[PDB]
């Protein structure tokens, strides 16, 4: 059997409420990893699992300094001969951010699978137990190697680069509308469909081993009447990058243009992304900043933060956006 | 034949580029309304059309003061016995905002149909001509009355309350993943599928006749490491409301909580929405602010602005979010 | 509390397998209704429920003669003052057919909610418990009246007319891509979004009280090299109608045209539907047969069977396809 | 510039109607290939194109014997040093069948791109011109090599293995809900997202050079009351295989089981697929026949026909269903 480490960070998957139908007033990140494992003893037929408690928080409180430590820990684990893969239990709300960070920074082809749940462990029809079992199956399969970081929920295997939480509250929320899933798990069998045609993991140039902090990057929304003062505030607080969750294809109002030009004059890198949820922001030399390709704003922030650890050259940063 | 006014505001539908494949370096909002009409002379078999040029701008520059005028003009037009419906040509980037504004403020059951195009008029396979023809068909059909404000592109009829631009750059971008379309136009025939179960138009309390400006509302994004200083900036600039494009189901970090509590102390109304793109943000009294129900951040901003013209009572505002 | 009858027919919701991960070799339709109710005692806080065992079969074996009796029983129940609504447990494979049959033949505005499960009751993270509780919530809410027959799974409320099983094996399979959901159930609260703009239930002309069988209707697939001999076989076995699950928009090969013309010469009514999964098959007088509007093949069969209890007139039948 | 052959077979892309809004009463496959080319002279900046007229038919009339000749011709063309790629203009209705056939039988890494249109060439906002330009762009890019056969419409590049016509009548009908697109074409640039994780073209065992006909395979639908006599008819007419477009996950009624057992006793190979549109049909040794994995019925028929040119062995055929 493969040796899988379950590295727990918190989330609703580790939530415990007073009744089976209670959806508020409980902490998302209360139960320990061994309680998760022991609720699905079937996992022991799939792998030799060892639980490690990395943190226990709601993912809306996950921070880059913590995700950096997570990446460093996972790199240490996967460097061991006695670790075949890692499953990371996490909150759903920012799992796409943490997962994409590890996608770019983990220097191994051994699987790294993020798993989460939309219902707490105490819920009627809780999804966490099956999601964890699926995640372990994926992490221990030798066919799962070399595929980049994955996010597994609801019988689907999503690439960290494409997968996003698309719905505030449903079990099927994690989708990649234009890129689909890497694979699916049906009837206790994994079906791989796609390999992502982007750089990642052992083919990624990003390395943050030995870093202890990351560049500051903020995200500003685009909308009718969007204000220039938010750009001024970000600049004043020393951001190194701004990701613009733009109207349409990174379109920018007269006010946003003024903000962006100010930022660029102070050496801030601006990435024009989109608030729409999907698709390509194409190059446009008449507008300020760089473009995000198909990265959504949350992902774009992660790639920009990592880019800024190793370059300040806009040409190189733009090329990263087209290749990672 | 029905008498339809085509009220033009700009957009890529009125864009004109130097070649058939050029997608940048042209102004979205350059062609006049009569050029659009004359490019589809078939529209004169469907309706007696009259063009009126309201504005000619890219929709990323549309502002609430201008949308207020638009609403007022459309009400004047629909008050006339010689006007059976209005088609509004507009940019795709913010059409959802303008349309939802009119959905709540137009005091007639006569059809109001927004139309737009993802490719400029000069493009190969431009979508504007057929979109405009479909929109005119919709606006003139007696079966279209009483349905709320509609957005028509790509053979689909979307409710202004549910429809959003979901993709930065595709023709099929306008979708309502959970709510579907009101109807479709296939083979020159309209097929109505749904009526929205929300208040609108003639049953809406919002009336902005005579107003000349609207309450200031900004939108802030939720993400890992989201900073409190953006709340401080918005407060300092005198916002009346803040819409939060939250992680997951309006989930809030410790920093966002501190920001939101500060804003609420100053009398700012905070609405928690979602950055995910779809779904319900459920109530949670322990978190700050009101919740957006299934309104996305752009729509939630429009409803909040209108709500604040009538009330500062949280109970009443929250009920608007559940019913409009 | 509302009085709700849970009328059980079988399905995977009532399936019981030897382990938590076994997905084959168990009978869908083994557990009794009271075992379903007793697994979710929370239901007794939502309604006064009474279980009735109508049948216990896998839904692939559900037949029109049995669905007729199901409709007749439901009508009997809803005619009672002591019944406020009904939930029908059923297999997922043909629930859309049974549900649409009841949608057209149930003469009450009281809610009728079909419910099902993709994983058996014994499965890890079984969906049936929560699906049943959601269904009971929907059936007992006074806001649910007059909406037509509903299908409830995975926090979604779908209209019987639009909802279909879109995926062979996932929990989120029931979707209506173009029409959306009537509503959703999130955080123990129902959010109604739409009302279907079609005839149903109390406004439907179809009445089958007193019938003991239905007219025979088969479905033939369209594809490259589709054979004429399948039309001959159907005609020889006495079908009254044929639904063609056509290529594209009910397109027909030379072979299919010959088969259809032969069928129509014998008095068979032919409906051209689509194998695609969605959309409108538009009228085309140059092709044989009537068109299915947006009814998929399984639904189109149900409507044709019901139509043939009332009329043989093509004009009238075609109008049913456009209104039901 | 690359040298691209445009091999025309017909379809609505080659349709010509009397007015810009006419959607019936015109032949789909009337215009010649040069007339398509001459409508988009921009193509000359992308490639040196040569048109060749293979056929001119509606795709509902495409037959396996003709697709076999199409595959043979494409193989001849791509064996030439002066051909870099091939674009095939085709009807939308069965493009997925012809494309998947070529995906398994074309013995080259040079791109083969099928292209089609939902609106005829004479239509207002006809999609064919831009679809053809995109297809030529894809066929001529050196990055497009080795990706398997592609289907290009509406700015999307779909794998022939996953893409299907999902809507009877809309421009955006070609989707792969679970597998996404291989890439997209926005702003005159190709963005590759995925590589399919299945065998195709140069790695495929299927070679039909020298064949003039193929094994007979029919498709039978699954539904309530599905009749055994259709199996008897297929058997009597000498089918070598039957693809069952099953209820749910290839579920079979008692009648279908009896039919399938009869077919198998006569040496017919039975593949259980799904009518649902998407997803995996899992193995189940208690049911008759082989399973289609995620192939939909139309694709399953194509694979089974090709498999039968080589083997009758169920173990090998089942493996093909899991790897092609
Ligand atoms: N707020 C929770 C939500 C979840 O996990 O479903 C979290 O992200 O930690
Ligand atoms: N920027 C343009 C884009 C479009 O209309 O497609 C607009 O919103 O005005
Ligand atoms: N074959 C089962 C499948 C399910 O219910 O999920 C049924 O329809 O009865
Ligand atoms: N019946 C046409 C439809 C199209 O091309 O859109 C064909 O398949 O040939």
């Amino acid at each position: 059997l493969p040796n899988i480490v379950i590295l727990a960070t918190g989330g609703t998957i580790a939530g415990s409420a007073a009744t089976g139908t209670q959806t508020t007033g409980y902490k998302a990140g209360a139960l320990g990893v061994d309680t998760l494992i022991n609720a699905v003893p079937e996992v022991k037929k799939l792998a030799n699992v060892k639980g490690e408690q990395f943190s226990n928080m709601a993912s809306e409180n996950m921070t880059g300094d913590v995700v950096l430590k997570l990446s460093q820990r996972v790199n240490e684990l996967l460097a061991r001969d006695d670790v075949d893969g890692v499953v990371i239990t996490h909150g759903t709300d920012t799992v796409e951010e943490s997962a994409y960070f590890l996608h770019l920074t983990v220097k191994s082809d051994k699987p790294v699978v993020f798993v989460a749940a939309m219902r707490p462990a105490t819920a009627i029809s809780a999804d966490g137990p099956m999601n964890l079992l699926e995640a372990v199956r994926v992490a221990g399969d030798k066919q799962s190697r070399g595929r980049g970081v994955m996010v597994v929920l609801n019988d689907r295997i999503g690439s960290a680069r494409y997968i996003t939480k698309t719905n505030a509250s449903t079990l099927d929320t994690f989708k990649a509308n234009e890129e689909g899933y890497l694979g699916v798990i049906i009837g206790n069998r994994i079906y791989y469909q796609n390999r992502i045609d982007k750089l990642h993991t052992t083919r990624s140039v990003f390395d943050v081993r030995g870093l202890t902090s990351l560049p500051k990057v903020d995200i500003l929304y685009g909308y009718q009447d969007d204000p220039e003062y938010l750009y001024d505030a970000a600049i004043q607080h020393g951001v190194k990058g701004i990701v613009y969750a733009g109207m349409g294809a990174g379109s920018v109002s007269v006010r946003g243009i003024a903000g962006m030009r100010k930022a660029m004059e102070k050496g801030v890198v601006v990435i024009r992304s989109t608030r729409t949820g999907n698709g390509i922001v194409p190059p446009d030399e008449e507008l300020p900043g760089l473009v995000s390709d198909s990265l959504n704003p949350a992902h774009a922030r992660i790639l920009l933060m990592l880019a800024l650890t190793r370059t300040s050259d806009p040409k190189v940063i733009q090329e990263y956006f087209h290749t990672y």
